């Protein structure tokens, strides 16, 4: 009674897609108690509904052989319907059993071809000869009606909805030969389901949209304003008029597109009309989107804003968009490749105040991407799209399209040696035998460049607390800072305490420190932003200090995230580590860093994890209260945490079943967490190349006795197969030597030694 | 010899050993009560409703001096140098 209008008019009558085998294109097979639960009398024609008001209604027969379940239709009419065999589709009466008055069906000419006389006696008459045929406006129907399929374009229905067409009113025979070329053109319209990688943001896309727009009179009445724009933003080609174009057109309401450059490129002092003129003809219409694209082609920095008809765009927009009120229930949305690029005199409130963010599609996304994108090749059975999503680290939206691509024209010249070098009667396997495997995607993957190799990733990590293993202790101290601010935040209330906003690993280098960040980051599901050494240390030689809060305020937008400085002592090791001539803490990048740390208030949930294998030279700035504020020491892997490692690392390699790694990590006793992943590795090649030497070997040999027709050796090696790993045991180095570790044994008892008050004790 | 912000971590620290032992007697009340799904008599009020003493025992166990003495010795050295460069005392007008 507060939060039910909310419902899309689900049913608990929904009747499911059943094959049927007839040609009538309006009889249903339906329930028994069909014609009973509404009391739906004969005589009458149902409104099924489908997608996108593009529907298609039948008469409503008293023909209920079916089961309780589902509907036995036709291709015409669950087609017709704009949905395929596997959507959802209302029954629900419609009153509107009317008789056309002047219809207008659009036949296409190679369906039509052999008989044509005049349209309306050869073909109107046996199809609407009290044939049991009502459409809906603007449909296109199968006529079985003759040997093979047939298909006229619905247009024109004199009853808005639609009607029953009777021959008793006039029909006009002005339909004309239209081709399967324009069946596109009406399909711009996009549902909903063909949008991938974005099921986290369009949920706010939606939650901001449609209770606007599907419920004008509830923010009407209560008075909460919905918005006057949205802002998408991220890379190129990411799909987002796509995005605007399914949450117009899955919520009934116009939309109009204001290109970019299309603005920008006409007789200056005429763009301002076509901008005038657009929001003019959006505000008359209905609820309306309109999609600004490419912002950043008509709204640049001011930077770049030189001329006088270049900023006068920009004050006719800004006049347009604050002109705007609850009036004229009109909402915008723009794109932009990166925030900051845009001029600032948009975002000040009013105009574009709220700014989703489309990102990089995650390991899933590609996923989802890859099978919308292939939906329509024929695959062959080897094919593996799990696979295939996981390695594609760098791909966007539109790379994935183009490497499908790649991999079909892949196939295809595979299957050129057959074709005829002027085989234009392209035989019938030629056009449908076609099947790609793993081969060709491999080929193509190989053959792609990826379009956004260099930005931050924020997705949840996979690397779980069952490789680390061990480390106990750091466990329930890194739980108690990133996971109870979250999971209970209340008790946090209850008492007074505000929670933690930093911790700062430090150990012998390479030793699984970026491990645990990834594996605490994995318990919570929560994003996760890595910042390596390599990169601050870019900022140090330059500029500072304008992307140090560009990478904050791209973790203020996704939290909570558990933002990893790697390397915090990176600048001050490369600085001179105590540098001569004099200077003591500050390196213009890490006092940036404080900046930004302290104007953060704790609400965010954003955890800051630093790193650093020299755990001196850091600055004593951050080592304070508020900001970064104890140390957790990760130490040399134990016993247990070594056979984790191990198992960890010979997991994607088929290994023997002889192997005891309970042996090999119970006599590797100092070694680091880096070098058993090295061990892992030096024991393949030792199976690769014994591998490829013996392949090598028997095709020579087979070549020596060409007739000895031996064949069909499956493998020599297909194993790591131990005398491996006691093989590659000579090759195995120590990373830390034992003084590398009595120095910071030595420094824990540093930090601590200025302890030990446990003799406290209440008196009585 | 606590500073003035070391009396902060021993009254947080104090806290974290609650907010850990009423975060840890809920949810092993959840596994505990599903022995008697059926019990209908769960859900007590309050188990740890309180800083309680006997934390306090325990938060003064990681209770460090910031400021240590070899180093307090800077400023009481100084202080006492802008005295002794002072104290014209018996000066007193005549008559």
């Amino acid at each position: 009674l507060s939060t039910a209008i909310l419902k899309q008019k689900n049913r608990p009558n929904r009747l499911i897609v059943d094959e049927a085998i007839n040609e009538d294109n309006s009889v249903v097979s339906l329930s028994q108690p069909k014609m009973d639960e509404l009391q739906l009398f004969r005589g009458d024609t149902v409104l099924l509904k489908g997608k996108k008001r593009r529907e298609a209604v039948c008469i409503v027969l008293s023909d209920d052989t079916c089961s309780d379940e589902k509907i036995r239709m036709n291709r015409v009419v669950r087609n017709n319907l704009r949905v395929r065999l596997g959507d959802v589709i209302s029954i629900q009466p419609c009153p509107d059993v009317k008789y056309g008055k002047r219809i207008h069906v659009l036949p296409i000419d190679d369906t039509v071809e052999g008989i044509t006389g005049n349209l309306f006696e050869v073909y109107l008459k046996p199809y609407f000869l009290e044939a049991y045929r009502p459409i809906r406006k603007g449909d296109i129907f199968l006529v079985r009606g003759g040997m093979r399929a047939v298909e006229f374009k619905v247009v024109e229905t004199d009853p808005s909805p639609y009607c029953i067409v009777a021959p008793d009113t006039v029909i006009h025979c002005e339909g004309e030969p239209i081709k399967r070329e324009d069946e596109e053109e009406s399909l711009n319209e996009v549902g909903y389901d063909d949008i991938g990688g974005c099921r986290k943001q369009l949920a706010q896309i939606k939650e901001m949209v449609e209770l606007p727009l599907r419920h004008p009179a509830l923010f009407k009445a209560i008075g909460v304003k919905p918005p006057r724009g949205i802002l998408l933003y991220g890379p190129p080609g990411t799909g987002k008029t796509l995005i605007a174009r399914a949450v117009a057109n899955e919520t009934g309401a116009f939309f109009f597109l204001i290109n970019g450059p299309e603005i920008m490129s006409k007789l200056a002092g005429e763009s301002e009309s076509n901008l005038r003129k657009a929001f003019e003809e959006a505000e008359k219409n209905a609820p309306a989107i309109i999609f600004i694209d490419e912002l950043d082609a008509i709204a640049p920095k001011r930077e770049k804003t030189h001329g006088e008809v270049e900023r006068r765009i920009v004050s006719q927009l800004l006049t347009l968009m604050d002109g705007l009120k609850q009036r004229a229930h009109v909402i915008v949305m723009a794109a932009t490749n990166r925030p900051n690029s845009i001029d600032p005199a948009l975002r000040r409130f009013g105009r574009f105040d709220r700014e989703v963010d489309i990102g990089i599609p995650d390991a899933t996304g590609r996923l989802e991407i890859l099978q919308i994108h292939t939906k329509n090749m024929k695959l062959a059975d080897d094919v593996d799209l799990e696979q295939v999503a996981n390695e594609t680290h760098g791909h966007v939206g539109a790379d994935l399209a183009a490497l499908c691509s790649e991999a079909a024209l892949q196939a295809i010249r595979k299957k050129m040696d057959l074709i005829d070098l002027e085989d234009e009667t392209i035989d019938a396997e030629v056009m449908n035998s076609l099947a790609v495997t793993m081969d060709d995607f491999r080929w193509a993957l190989s053959q792609s460049n990826p379009s956004a190799l260099r930005e931050t990733v924020v997705e949840v990590p996979q690397v779980t607390w069952e490789d680390i293993g061990g480390l106990e202790d750091v466990k329930r101290e890194l739980q108690e800072l990133v996971q109870y601010p979250v999971e209970h935040p209340d008790k946090f209330l209850k008492f007074g305490m505000t929670p933690s906003k930093g911790v700062l690993f430090y150990g012998p280098p390479g030793c699984g420190k970026t491990l645990l960040a990834k594996a605490i980051a994995n318990e919570c599901q929560a994003n996760f932003i890595s910042i390596k050494g390599p990169e601050l240390l870019t900022m140090w030689f330059g500029e500072s200090e304008a992307n140090v809060r560009e990478i904050f305020d791209k973790a203020r937008q996704a939290a909570p995230c558990v933002l990893f400085f790697d390397e915090l002592d990176s600048i001050a090791k490369a600085r001179g580590g105590n540098i001569g001539d004099g200077g003591g803490a500050a390196d213009r990048v890490i006092n940036q860093i404080l900046t930004e740390m302290d104007g953060m208030s704790t609400k965010k949930n954003v955890f800051i994890i630093g790193a650093t294998n020299r755990p001196d030279i850091i600055d004593p700035a951050i080592l304070r209260p508020g900001r970064l504020d104890q140390l957790i020491y990760i130490p040399l892997p134990d016993e247990k945490s070594r056979v984790a490692i191990l198992k960890a690392n010979l997991r994607k390699s088929p290994v023997a079943k002889d192997v005891d790694l309970e042996f090999l990590a119970k006599m590797t006793n100092g070694f680091s967490g880096a070098d058993l992943t090295e061990i892992c590795q030096r024991a393949c090649k030792l199976a690769i190349r014994e591998s490829i030497e013996s392949e090598i070997r028997r095709e020579r040999e087979r070549q020596t006795n060409p007739s000895a027709m031996e064949v069909e050796e499956d493998d020599p090696v297909p194993e790591i197969r131990r005398d491996h790993f006691e093989e590659a045991m000579r090759f195995a180095r120590r990373s830390v030597s034992d003084n590398d570790i009595r120095k910071y044994e030595m420094f824990a008892q540093t930090l601590q030694q200025s302890r030990g008050f446990g003799s406290f004790r209440f008196p009585s």
